[PDB]
């Protein structure tokens, strides 16, 4: 199940690192942290896709991607982060 | 369920487009990508209306929008995203 | 449940109306614009607090009022916007 | 549980604090501030990481740390603002 969703966001992710590196210009690194910052919802404050292409794309991107990051992170944090925790709080 | 919520979701962004374009005078593409944004929480890092009746709009349209457009993207993973992946799982 | 949230969240806002166009200088409306757009998690693209009195009550603000607000916005869907069409789905 | 959360939550916004003060030469309290609004997911209008290794931290900040925090504010609104408000609305 997480294993599943950490391949399917990697992919995702991917996606996005190679349109906007495309069609928006951004450097490798910058179309991936937009990419993720884009589907966590957290946003970018100083780049906004410039072309007509690059904002239909993060529009359909967003509705796309977004359930599945959040699932990821759902399950990352209940069943990889709470159990490394609740089990640790064992005396 | 999942068609009512895509058309209902539709009729809050071609809103938001109308409004934004008219009143903000965006274009229409621009108005629609700030719409989608928006009400996804995602945010836009360069457009802030600049009218005191956009910002009151845009405090409305976030309350009335945010919990519907959360709901269809709910679905859209659940009932429309998850089968695709969960059937094709099946070996 | 549904008053009490709208009136708990509205006393939120307010403060947050007050302390922003107070220590940050901001028109009231525009303060009550990032207000909203903080709690609701969306975020302005263009202001950030300049004080450091303003960031430390932005952070306190926020973890404070997301979860009010959010959930004002889960009744406000569920107890408020679905019926409206749930009932309003059948012929 | 509160309690824990609590604590899980500041000793991750202190490495945020660290990190942004030191490799993106943040002032402290700017540091803890763009900490807070990225991983509650508002985000920060103004600034974003300028260096690669800043953006490589911030996505790997964003997924390790956005359920952590949202676990501390659904409890910190569920076991902790409710009871004070549920309670206080008995006559
Ligand atoms: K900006
Ligand atoms: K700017
Ligand atoms: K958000
Ligand atoms: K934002
Ligand atoms: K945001
Ligand atoms: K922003």
């Amino acid at each position: 199940e997480f294993q599943v969703l950490f391949v399917l966001t990697i992919l995702t992710l991917i996606s996005g690192t190679i349109f906007y590196s495309t069609v928006e210009g951004l450097r490798p690194i910058d179309a991936l942290y937009f990419s993720v910052v884009t589907l966590t919802t957290v946003g970018d404050g100083n780049f906004s896709p410039q072309t007509d292409f690059g904002k239909i794309f993060t529009i359909l991107y967003i509705f796309i991607g977004i359930g599945l990051v959040f699932g990821f992170i759902h399950k990352l944090a209940v069943n990889v982060q709470l159990p490394s925790i609740l089990s640790n709080l064992v005396p």
